[PDB]
């Protein structure tokens, strides 16, 4: 039995493509609560947060898009996550764009000083506000959280409340295939361990999971924050997303990551972001992405491919 | 072509069962595999073919449901009694018996008939374990229960169903290996674990890789001694993207390459003695190409089990023509 | 920095399915030049070559279709390829059917007698004009180039210029899944090493690339000719091709082949053949194939999935 909290974060200001705000609804309609209930999860539904809108939040330094709104929505989310984690719940957040991990990791770190992060994504999301080319904050969340990058990060409007809470040795990336040159330098320079699609092609998903846990929890037990962007999966499996990159995780690899995260017993928070149902060419393609999102969450809380979750005690006798 | 690396004597039996489940159209499965060019493909591999044709199945008039759950028990048990005779005949005559399905309840018949080869072993390729007892099942569909009737160790948990008195448990727990499991019922999981039935789920394939899965499968089954092999292949073991024309599809299945690899490894043992190719249902496909792709894939599995390979080399070439 | 010459060879006469001539255009329209420019490549586009047409071209031995048209266009291509290799450039030939490899490998071997070939295809393309059943020359290019096969190859009209240059030990195949009985006989009896889809299933693409280079460049460094048939990829990824065969390379395996070729620093010439935009059922299937062809060429010239192709060594400070 797991105590699990669920938070809806209908936020899109971390990027330019509209519809990602409908992400939490699409995941709920796909039957998330029912699936978590069937696994025996003691649930708490915090509903879908209404983020305080910012009227004056124009382009900053001809680069950064909506900084005030992103910083604000994330401060609000950080409080709700803090509450869920302090109440003793494993915190599930439904996105919304990936800028929301600023809020979810900040909130979770308020209670876990030794938290580690498993970041499952096609992208590194580690551009600083000076290295970014798009200026979209969904490509920058990790720069505000990493301690080693504080001196390389300018203070943005609405971002005063963030305190870096994770060290470079405490985050492992899985699924990378679209990394900006400044992001590649950051990962290499600061010894941030990653397993790109190329690493998985060579090692395979089993050794990748073994080496991830070896790096993070090999010396001691630690709470795990799984930050999962749906674009980590191939766009054939997850088409309803803003930044799709071909050559992604298969359905089996993705279930494997979630299953292995469940088996540690250390899962403490999970973000499931970037599901944009409006970006799918048909209704069933939007529905496939949403159902895939539920499978990741369910497998992260016990759903297995061997049917061993619901325990059978005795076979009836004739 | 006149030369081949091997010459196989293959018996083909069409078993269009449907009473082992409730989805209509699986009875058109043997016809779909035939239409996709099965006989021609086996001949192109230098097989000596004995086509036993498509078997006729007549349902029992007063076939009442056992414990108000188990649908068509007598019709399923009797059809399997008849199927078991044809399979025993084909194997006794020296043929590798290929049975086209039809739903997976037909394996009660093919395995029972085959065993009449007592030291046989079963390789069960499926998304499902089909090991529910008549008491543990929730659907009542007998295609989800065939292994329960065949296992010696399960006999005490299996009630004597009407039309099933003829069946004698022929295979022990240690003589059946599953491959592709991804939709296991909680009572099935209990049986597999408590009876020590070895399986390789989609998760084990994810970890080990299909090569290690086949090596370990043969170590467990034919490692101690050379034994005839019964390959019972449910098409739902493949991903619905590759095999959509099926009754119970489950996402995250075998890739085309994995399925061909299993079949080629089965051929390389030189021990295939009977093969079931079940659960092709052309009606359940949204399009003709989807139904044809499933039927074509079924032909590829059967052909690879009798020598067809990715590299070629099944057909022996003499010399190159000189100018 | 890589000097790269792009030769559009709009061939079609090596087979019967019309539309493959519009392949170089489809690859260019998929942003090939923009992509290679962003890799820091010094580019020369020869555009689409206009091959001299042969109006009177009768079938040889009532089987071999269009032999003079194929033999001449390949002689014209070998001159251009020899000039590009001469001018310092790494030669990229856009197809067009695979018979154009007769020209590209011919031209290239004039300046690189020690070249080795990595043939990436669903097929072995090694039928002699006496073993072929189709009569399509795109299924025979390797017979004419292979030294050890000279006594089994008859002199075709407009094929006298061809000097067999590659030895059996200097060609390795990758991706083989549809091999004719005479083609299998040639491979085994002449000791031509290959990695079928089955060898890939067992070894994995990493070990395949390792063994490929051990056979070819294990004794010394040599120039590499990468002849890449788009049909080596599963038809789900590469549908707009003439001869599709199920159970091919995934996108990831294909990128890995290309990345490993790049990592040698020995790529001297590359063929990207058999993209036929006409054979796609929809506009997205034609663009998917063309985008895939651009990804292969780009990865063979440095494009990575980790992002370390561009030099970056200083982070901006606020
Ligand atoms: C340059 C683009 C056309 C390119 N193909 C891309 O995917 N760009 C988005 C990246 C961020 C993706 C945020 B995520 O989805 O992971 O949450 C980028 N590195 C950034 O900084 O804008
Ligand atoms: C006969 C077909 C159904 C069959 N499955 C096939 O693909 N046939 C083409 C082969 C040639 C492939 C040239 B390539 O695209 O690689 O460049 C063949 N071996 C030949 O010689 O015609
Ligand atoms: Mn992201
Ligand atoms: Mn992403
Ligand atoms: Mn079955
Ligand atoms: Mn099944
Ligand atoms: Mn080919
Ligand atoms: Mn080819």
């Amino acid at each position: 039995v797991h105590s699990v909290a669920v938070i809806g974060a209908p936020f899109s200001q971390g990027q330019k493509r509209k519809g990602v705000e409908h992400g939490p609804a699409a995941i709920r309609e796909a039957g998330l609560m029912k699936r978590l209930s069937s696994l025996g999860c003691h649930l708490k539904d915090f509903g879908d947060l209404s983020f305080t809108p910012v009227p004056k939040d124009d382009l900053y330094n001809n680069l950064i898009v909506n900084p005030r709104s992103v910083g604000l929505a994330n401060q609000e989310l950080a409080e709700v996550v803090s509450r869920a984690v302090s109440d003793g719940y494993s915190c599930v957040t439904l996105g919304g764009d990936h800028s929301l991990a600023i809020g979810t990791i900040s909130g979770h770190a308020r209670h876990c000083p030794d938290l580690c992060v498993v970041w499952v994504d096609a992208h590194a999301d580690i551009n600083t506000p000076l290295t970014t080319s798009s200026g979209n904050l969904h490509g920058q969340p990790v720069s505000f959280l990493l301690r080693e990058l504080q001196d390389k990060v300018p203070q943005l409007p609405g971002f005063s409340w963030i305190k870096p809470c994770i060290s470079s040795a405490s985050i492992v990336y899985i699924g990378l295939r679209d990394v900006d040159p400044p992001e590649h330098f950051i990962l290499k320079n600061y010894d941030i361990q990653y397993f790109s699609m190329r690493d998985i092609d060579r090692l395979g998903i089993q050794k990748v999971m073994e080496r991830t846990f070896d790096l993070l929890i090999g010396k001691r037990q630690r709470p795990i924050h799984l930050s999962f962007d749906i674009d980590a999966f191939d766009p054939t499996l997850a088409p309803a997303t803003g930044t799709p990159v071909v050559g992604g995780l298969t359905y089996r690899e993705g279930m494997y990551i979630a299953e292995e995260i469940h088996n540690t017993g250390l899962l403490s928070a999970l973000d499931l972001v970037e599901v944009n149902p409006q970006l799918a060419t048909s209704e069933e393609e939007a529905k496939t992405t949403a159902n895939l999102a539920v499978d990741v969450i369910a497998s992260s809380f016990g759903q297995t491919r061997e049917g061993g979750h619901i325990v059978y005690d005795q076979l009836p006798t004739p």
